[PDB]
C-alpha cells in the first residue's frame, strides 16, 4: 500500500450521463491531420516506410524547417460538412481530432504560438470547423492534444539540471495555456486524449498529469482524460503505483487488443481502443502498398472484439494534404457504415456479456439484457456452441435481420447448439439470444 498525492482518483467506473455518453458511443474515428500530410512520408526524394506523422523524425528533419511547411498549408477541398457527413455516414458516434501533434502546429489559433493554421494561407480556425460540423450531425468530439512539442525550444525529455527545471516549468505552462484555450473556445469537446507523454520529464513531473486533469474537469463539466496523460509520484504510467487505473479510461491496444479468454480484466474498466488501417500510418502517407492494409471485414471484427470485452474502437483517418480523403478510407467508412446500418443494435450502446468465449465470433450484451452472437467464423458442423454462465438458461433465439426463429438445442446442463441460419447470410451476421437468470444463482443479469 503505497501513498501517492497523484495516483488514482476514481474508484470505479464512472456513471455520470457523460461518461454513459463517451461509452454508449462505443465506435469512433480518429483524425490525423496536420503539417505530416504535405510531404505525405517522402522528404529530399527518400520515401520512408515509418509513420508519415513521425517523419521529421525519420528524415532528422530541423524545427525550423519542418514548420516551414506552413507556408504551404492551403487545404482548399476542406469542406467540415463534408467530413461530418461522412462520419455519420461511417456509423461513428464521436471523431478524435489532432489539435496538436508532436510537430507542435495548432490546427486551431492558438494565441500561444506563432506554428497555427492562422498563420498559413489558409488562415482559418479548422478545428472550430469541424467541431460546428460533427456537433451539427450529433457527432461528440474528442480532443487529441500532443505533451511533447517538437516547436517549443522550452521542452524537454528529461530534467538534469536546475536549468531544464526551469525551462519545463514554464513549457507545462504554456502546455496548460493551450489546454485551457481548447477548453474554453471549444467548451462541447467532451474528452482530451493526450499523446507524447512517456518522457522522463513528463513521468518526473506526475503532481502535473494530475494537475492537468482537475483543471480540464473543472473547465469543462462532465469531460473524460484518456490514462496514457497520467503519471504517478513514482512516474508510473496509466496506473498508479497501487495498480489503479489513472484518468477515465484505459488508453492502449493500439494493434493488439486484449486478449478474449486471457484478459478479462479489461471488463472491470472503460477502455478505448484506437486502430489503423494499414499496419501503422496515422498521418497520411503517399504510399500504402509499404505495409499489409486491413479489409473492412478485419477492421469490423476488431470493433466487434472491442464492445464485446466492455470497450470503444477507433478507426483512423489521415486526410490528405488538400482537405479530401483518399479513396480507400472512402471505400472503409462507406462499408463500416453498411455493415453498422444493419448490425449496430450489437455494437452501439453494447457491452460485456460475461459469457465464456466461443470459436464462431463475438458476444455482446443490450442495455435490456438482450445476449447478441456475432458471427464471424462459420461452423462447418453448422452449430453455434453457447456455454452458459451458472443459472443462466437460452429461451430463444432469433436472426436480428429478419427476425426468423433459430433452433437451439440443449447439449448438456449449461451448454446449447445455436443453429446456424437456414440461408447463408454470407457475411458477419448477428444472433440475438433471450436469455433468463434463475431466481437468485449470483450473476451480473
Amino acid at each position: 500500500e503505497i501513498p501517492l498525492k497523484y495516483g488514482a482518483t476514481n474508484e470505479g467506473k464512472r456513471q455520470d450521463p457523460a461518461m454513459q455518453k463517451f461509452r454508449d458511443n462505443r465506435l469512433g474515428a480518429f483524425i490525423h491531420w496536420g503539417l505530416y500530410a504535405i510531404p505525405g512520408g517522402e522528404w529530399n526524394g527518400k520515401v520512408y516506410g515509418g509513420a508519415a506523422e513521425w517523419l521529421k523524425s525519420w528524415a532528422k528533419v530541423p524545427a525550423d524547417e519542418w514548420l516551414k511547411l506552413m507556408d504551404q498549408w492551403n487545404p482548399t477541398k476542406f469542406d467540415a460538412k463534408k467530413w461530418a457527413k461522412m462520419a455519420k455516414e461511417m456509423g461513428t458516434k464521436y471523431v478524435k481530432i489532432t489539435t496538436k501533434h508532436h510537430e507542435g502546429f495548432c490546427l486551431w489559433p492558438s494565441k500561444y504560438t506563432k506554428y497555427t493554421v492562422a498563420n498559413t494561407p489558409y488562415k482559418r480556425d479548422i478545428l472550430g470547423e469541424l467541431v460546428k460540423a460533427y456537433n451539427d450531425e450529433g457527432i461528440d468530439v474528442h480532443f487529441y492534444f500532443s505533451v511533447m512539442d517538437w516547436s517549443n525550444p522550452d521542452y524537454r525529455y528529461d530534467i538534469k539540471s536546475k536549468e531544464d527545471s526551469i525551462a519545463f516549468s514554464r513549457f507545462l505552462e504554456f502546455t496548460d495555456n493551450q489546454l485551457k484555450e481548447l477548453a474554453t473556445r471549444y467548451p462541447t469537446v467532451k474528452d482530451f486524449w493526450f499523446d507524447g507523454t512517456w518522457d522522463a520529464s513528463v513521468k518526473k513531473n506526475g503532481w502535473w498529469t494530475a494537475h492537468a486533469e482537475q483543471m480540464l474537469k473543472e473547465l469543462v463539466p462532465g469531460v473524460a482524460i484518456n490514462s496514457r496523460l497520467r503519471a504517478d509520484d513514482k512516474g508510473k504510467r496509466h496506473f498508479d503505483s497501487n495498480g489503479r487505473l489513472m484518468g477515465d479510461y484505459e488508453s492502449g491496444y493500439e494493434r493488439r487488443l486484449p486478449d478474449p479468454v486471457k484478459d478479462l480484466k479489461v471488463t472491470q474498466w472503460d477502455w478505448e481502443a484506437c486502430m489503423t488501417i494499414p499496419e501503422n500510418q496515422w498521418g497520411y502517407h503517399k504510399d500504402w502498398s509499404l505495409s499489409y492494409v486491413k479489409t473492412p471485414i478485419e477492421v469490423i471484427d476488431r470493433i466487434v472484439h472491442a464492445v464485446s470485452m466492455g470497450g470503444n474502437m477507433v478507426v483512423n483517418f489521415g486526410p490528405q494534404a488538400d482537405g479530401d480523403f483518399r479513396p480507400e478510407e472512402k471505400a472503409m467508412a462507406t462499408a463500416i457504415g453498411k455493415w453498422m446500418n444493419r448490425y449496430g443494435k450489437a455494437v452501439y450502446a453494447c457491452d460485456y456479456a460475461g459469457f465464456e468465449k466461443q470459436d464462431w465470433g463475438y458476444y455482446t450484451r443490450g442495455k435490456n439484457d438482450e445476449v447478441y452472437m456475432v458471427v464471424f467464423n462459420q461452423p462447418y458442423s453448422e452449430r453455434l456452441i453457447v456455454k452458459t454462465p451458472k443459472g443462466i438458461t437460452v429461451e430463444k433465439a432469433t436472426l436480428l435481420t429478419t427476425g426468423e426463429d433459430i433452433t437451439v438445442v440443449e447439449t448438456t446442463r449449461n451448454e446449447y447448439n445455436v443453429s446456424v441460419p437456414k440461408k447463408n447470410p454470407g457475411e458477419p451476421y448477428v444472433i440475438q439470444l433471450k436469455v433468463r437468470a434463475a431466481k437468485g444463482t449470483k450473476s451480473i443479469y
